[PDB]
């Protein structure tokens, strides 16, 4: 059942992006089987003109595509596959509909698709898992990832060069890394500064990295932004995984604290990526109400 599932992925005809709405900031998987999720993984790699950049084979992509979905646990209400796939198809959004795309370089784009998609593994739930503060938690993400990214068949980045892929590596390890809440927290003020004094500059290697760090992030929370339906449904999730009424209160204060500001950040640098700042605020509102 396990090459019956790569057999019928890689055989598997894969349709448009358009069709399958991955563009859209909006876009749920509620609907999806974990084939059509795959589905719409391959598509965004190849959309994202990687496939034909890196060479990748077919099989190859598919099997590493599903290695990572594999290394999720579904017993996990929330850090689950889904998630992961959630905050790549935001990044693929991004980069597209959210024209982030023109901004970076390819490799830089390879690493980020391949890191938000990465950037959980193997997350046994945020109660069923460190006083150190070292991220200890991404080191073991980033660690699960090299090693998909290294089994047989699973090779998607063979095709670069050493040096290509020791930069990709640095970038996919240092943006897993950044989704660390505590490091996020850290270099927040940093990105906001700089956009407050108009001196945000992408040129700069800095705060290329910076932004990138910040760009996982607003992918990793990007449930806070959907639609009102799907929003509720994803906190419901939220909640089991924490507690495994007071919930709206609760939102409202993760939206303020940690959602709004990044989201503002986000619109600055790219006008396009608005849709995300505006499905925040109006999720904002639908959850402050309830909070009476
Ligand atoms: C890069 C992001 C780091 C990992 C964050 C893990 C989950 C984020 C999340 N967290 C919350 C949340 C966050 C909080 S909290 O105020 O930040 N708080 C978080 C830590 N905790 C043990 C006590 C409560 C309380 C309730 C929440 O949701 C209940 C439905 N809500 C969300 O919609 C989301 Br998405
Ligand atoms: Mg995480
Ligand atoms: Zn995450």
């Amino acid at each position: 059942e396990e090459t019956r599932e790569l057999q019928s992925l890689a055989a598997a005809v894969v349709p448009s992006a358009q069709t399958l709405k991955i563009t859209d900031f909006s876009f749920s998987d509620f609907e999806l089987s974990d084939l059509e999720t795959a589905l719409c993984t391959i598509r965004m790699f190849t959309d994202l003109n990687l496939v034909q950049n890196f060479q990748m084979k077919h099989e190859v992509l598919c099997r590493w595509i599903l290695s990572v979905k594999k290394n999720y646990r579904k017993n996990v209400a929330y850090h689950n596959w889904r998630h992961a796939f959630n905050t790549a198809q935001c990044m693929f959004a991004a980069l597209k509909a959210g024209k982030i795309q023109n901004k970076l370089t390819d490799l830089e784009i390879l690493a980020l698709l391949i890191a938000a998609l990465s950037h959980d593994l193997d997350h046994r739930g945020v109660n069923n898992s460190q006083l150190y503060c070292h991220s200890i938690m991404e080191h073991h993400h980033f660690d699960q990832c090299l090693m998909i990214l290294n089994s047989p068949g699973n090779q998607i980045l063979s095709g670069l060069s050493i040096e290509e892929y020791k930069t990709t590596l640095k970038i996919i390890k240092q943006a897993i890394l950044a989704t660390d809440l505590a490091l996020y927290i850290k270099r927040r003020g940093e990105f906001f500064e700089l956009i407050r004094k108009n001196q945000f500059n992408l040129e700069d290697p800095h705060q290329k990295e910076l932004f990138l760090a910040m760009l996982m992030t607003a992918c990793d929370l990007s449930a806070i932004t959907k639609p009102w339906p799907i929003q509720q449904r994803i906190a419901e999730l939220v909640a089991t995984e924490f507690f495994d009424n007071k919930i709206p209160s609760m939102q409202v204060g993760f939206i303020d604290a940690i959602c709004l500001q990044l989201y503002e950040a986000l619109t600055h640098v790219s006008e396009d990526c608005f849709p995300l700042l505006d499905g925040c605020r109006k999720n904002r509102q639908k959850w402050q109400a309830l909070a009476e």
